[PDB]
């Protein structure tokens, strides 16, 4: 044992020790409680990111941690490959996204090596094979077959600069993000997954996840947005039927929630695309304006609320089915045609969004709900307005004295006694359009022919390959381009016929890649009854919140489907969610010739020629070039620093402040480590560990062993129960401060001594695995994963007793207790 200590020396060896031991190579191995703990693989997209070994080092921790326990841990790591930036750079240097994809794969692998990852390589997946998305083309093929996938005409930005589709997250008042030119609205066939009969499956087995944060539940169950509640008929009235046809002549149907305030109804309100508003604007320029602009809008959803509301009155009415009275219809750009009925009505007295409109434009408040003793004043929102549970109703004739339901089913039967409405049930949830005009992605597998249709591709005939000698240009997706793709014979007829050029929405790799892990080599079927079997579902997963809604959905309808075709045995495919925090650093400018700031990167300055600025700390990203390289911390520090740095700063999902100092102090802590074993050991070498009864032991030694192992209860509970690895690494921290101020040096000492360090250095060993490897086998000469987790000595927490009364009519505690 050298007296310093080296990273660079001892990090190879124990990787080396590890992959030749093959500790995280595991089979299905009936003869062992599987663990399967899951970090959201990355997309290969050059260099590994701080936020990146965050994460990865928080699924080491808890994999290390249950692998000590026992268990047979599956730890896989791949690569999200397919996506946009490996088209980015393929425009900007002039290379095939396969090349640059694959280049950035073995770059990448080198880097989460280095770090000592528990992972089985073996289960690599690479989301661009071949191997890979056959398996998603084929389940596209049978759910074409039973509809769950369907092919539909949808409205697109198109770029006619770019020459490509944008989303809206790309448009920027009508124009490109890039381009800079007006974006044109078009409608195209494209194919849609029908989520929504999934609806409520996937809404209600969110009650199953009672290990999952709450609000990523409550993000999901928003986003479903299933609400019961009633559709309404107004009859139009005679003197605005002027250019309506079918049942628009008739009424205007809306869908409501709030029925037991449809007294309150004081104005109604329809689409830009509503029959009403079309039949409105034949004579009205300004009413023709307003929906223009309503429909060269691209508001996106999660933009949808923090738009400004607006509309126009139409000049036409409708009847109130319940009390008669007539209601002007506005156009607002609110309502949203294809959600429901496309029209909607409105009580400005209880509803915050009706209350905002109807003061901006003065249409009236009509108050129908009460609680309590409030006051209701209808110029100021209170937020009883919109209370349901505690609420009763007025000025509604004979609904008054209702609460919610009661009076909901009293206007359900007046109205379906009349025929004008009855209740229903609404999702906001969309179909999912998997659609992409790009090149790098996983191909469609239909194939278009002039007799026969859209035909499915046979599963003889999987994968349809992506040719990957393409070089994307900037004048459409080159497949659109490429003859030799998309010409083929028709599967069902033989004759001419042409292939989808559309690729697959990227989300797609990432629904089933968790299955893929447990058979990434089997070729007959996406996933190997036998695997599928034994490892279940994930126990843990850790990922960033940006996918707490979308991708998860996706994940949770992958699972249900794949299910349903019976190639899984699980309902939800994530037991065990952690959303570890985002990462943060200061930035740095100087000012330009033209007024604004160039951004220096934190690497490429000196703190305390000419120095810039120091500036705001935020999320380490290329926008304010503020992302400090990993690797650099590696070279300089090695990975056990990097690693302990940041399960120390801050916990899990907390963020977490880059810090040099931070970083100096976990390295000053492993030097430590490393020099009290050294001290330990030369001082007369190593002994049997303190075990079994502790009676005769001085008061100081059994109050250093109380400490030990009352650490490894705090540490256990710290790693398996709160997940919280700071407090862990402290509770180390002081059991090694303990242990400095106890005189170990007797032959009991020794073996006291020696009992804190085997247990300390196989309690830091899910942080820091290398150097608690390499310190253990100068202790011990057992292998440490045979030696497995510490167990705590219920013996050590036994305090001595001191009538006679332990150390758990006057009366003082510990001096006497006299009875009067
Ligand atoms: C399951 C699929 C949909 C995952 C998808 N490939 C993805 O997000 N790929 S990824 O490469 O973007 O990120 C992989 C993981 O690393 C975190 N990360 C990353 C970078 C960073 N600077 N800070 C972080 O925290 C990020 O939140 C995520 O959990
Ligand atoms: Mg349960
Ligand atoms: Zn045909």
């Amino acid at each position: 044992m050298q007296e310093h200590y080296q990273p660079a020396a001892i990090e190879p060896a124990a990787q080396k020790k590890w992959d030749d031991a093959r500790i995280s190579n595991v089979s299905e191995d009936a003869s062992k409680p599987k663990y399967y703990c899951l970090s959201m693989f990355p997309y290969p997209s050059g260099k590994l990111h701080m936020g990146h070994v965050r994460n990865y080092t928080i699924g080491d921790v808890l994999s290390r941690f249950k692998l000590l326990n026992g268990f047979n841990v599956m730890q896989p790591m791949g690569w999200d490959a397919f996506g946009m930036p490996a088209e980015n750079a393929a425009m900007k240097n002039n290379v095939a996204p396969a090349a640059w994809t694959y280049d950035n794969i073995e770059y990448m692998k080198t880097q989460l090596k280095s770090l000592g990852f528990a992972v089985d390589w073996e289960r690599e997946v690479a989301t661009c094979k071949p191997e890979y998305y056959r398996w998603e083309q084929w389940l596209f093929t049978k759910l074409f077959e039973k509809g769950i996938v369907y092919r539909k005409n949808g409205t697109v930005n198109w770029d006619p600069v770019d020459q490509t589709v944008l989303a809206n997250e790309q448009v920027i008042d009508g124009r490109g993000w890039r381009s800079g030119a007006l974006i044109e609205k078009r409608e195209i066939p494209m194919y849609y997954f029908k989520i929504t009969d999934y609806a409520e499956e996937l809404l209600n087995d969110l009650d199953k996840l009672e290990h999952w944060p709450e609000q990523v539940k409550t993000m999901q169950r928003n986003w479903i947005g299933k609400s019961r509640g009633m559709t309404v008929r107004f009859a139009v009235s005679d003197d605005s039927k002027q250019g309506l046809e079918g049942d628009y002549a008739k009424f205007l149907q809306v869908y409501t929630t709030r029925p037991d305030t449809l007294m309150g109804a004081t104005y109604v309100a329809v689409a830009a695309e509503h029959p009403l508003a079309t039949a409105a604007a034949a004579d009205k320029p300004e009413l023709q304006a307003f929906i223009a602009e309503c429909k060269a809008g691209s508001v996106a959803e999660a933009d949808m609320a923090t738009m400004e509301k607006k509309g126009v009155p139409t000049g036409r009415y409708v009847v109130n089915p319940l009390n008669g009275d007539k209601l002007e219809v506005w156009i607002a750009n609110y309502v949203l045609w294809g959600y429901g009925d496309g029209a909607v009505m409105a009580v400005p007295a209880h509803d915050e969004r009706d209350f905002e409109f109807a003061a901006k434009y003065n249409l009236p408040k009509k108050q129908v709900i009460a609680v309590g003793d409030n006051a209701f004043d209808a110029n100021r929102w209170q937020e009883w307005y919109g209370d349901k549970e505690n609420g009763v109703l007025v000025n509604s004739g004979d609904l008054d004295g209702l609460d919610f339901q009661t009076a909901f089913d009293a206007v359900a039967a007046k109205l379906q006694s009349q025929g004008a409405g009855e209740p229903k049930t609404q999702y906001r949830l969309r179909d999912w359009g998997i659609s992409r005009q790009r090149y790098w992605g996983c191909p469609i597998p239909i194939v278009h022919c002039e007799k026969c249709g859209n035909v499915p591709v046979p599963a003889d005939q999987l994968p349809v390959v992506l040719p990957e000698n393409v070089v994307p240009d900037g004048m459409g997706s080159p497949l659109a381009k490429m003859p030799e793709f998309y010409e083929t014979s028709c599967p069902c007829c033989g004759g001419a016929a042409k292939r989808e050029t559309d690729t697959m929405d990227t989300f797609i790799e990432s629904s089933w890649y968790f299955f893929r892990y447990m058979s990434p080599k089997f070729s007959d079927g996406m996933v190997s009854a036998e695997s599928a079997k034994y490892w279940g579902a994930v126990d843990q997963y850790i990922g960033g919140i940006e996918h707490a809604i979308l991708h998860l959905l996706y994940a949770r309808f992958f699972t249900k489907l794949m299910r349903d075709e019976g190639l899984v045995n699980v309902d939800e495919p994530f037991e065990r969610l952690l959303t570890q925090g985002m990462v943060v650093c200061e930035t740095y400018y100087r000012e330009n010739d033209k007024g604004g700031k160039d951004w220096i990167n934190p690497a490429d300055v000196e703190l305390t020629g000419l120095p810039v600025v120091i500036s705001g700390t935020e999320k380490m990203s290329k926008s304010k070039n503020n992302g400090v390289d990993p690797q650099e911390l590696i070279n300089a520090y090695g990975a056990d620093t990097a690693r302990l740095f940041m399960m120390f700063a801050a916990p899990p999902e907390q963020s977490l402040e880059w810090s040099d100092s931070g970083v100096e102090g976990a390295h000053r802590f492993l030097r430590r480590l490393w020099r009290t074993v050294y001290e330990y050991l030369k001082q007369g070498g190593a002994v049997k560990a303190f075990a079994g009864n502790q009676d005769g032991l001085s008061k100081e030694l059994k109050d250093l062993r109380h400490k030990l192992h009352s650490t490894t209860a705090k540490v256990s509970d710290d790693y398996g129960r709160r997940q919280q690895f700071n407090t862990a690494i402290a509770a180390v921290m002081e059991l090694l401060n303990q242990y400095d101020k106890t005189d170990t040096g007797s032959e009991q000492g020794r073996a006291v001594a020696q009992e804190v360090l085997e247990a300390a250095v196989r309690l830091l060993w899910p942080i820091v695995p290398h150097i608690c490897e390499t310190l253990w086998s100068e202790l011990n000469g057992a292998k440490l994963w045979e030696a497995g987790w510490p167990t705590v000595d219920e013996a050590a927490l036994v305090k001595s007793e001191i009538i006679t009364v332990a150390a758990d009519i006057i009366v003082v505690p510990g001096r006497l207790v006299n009875i009067v």
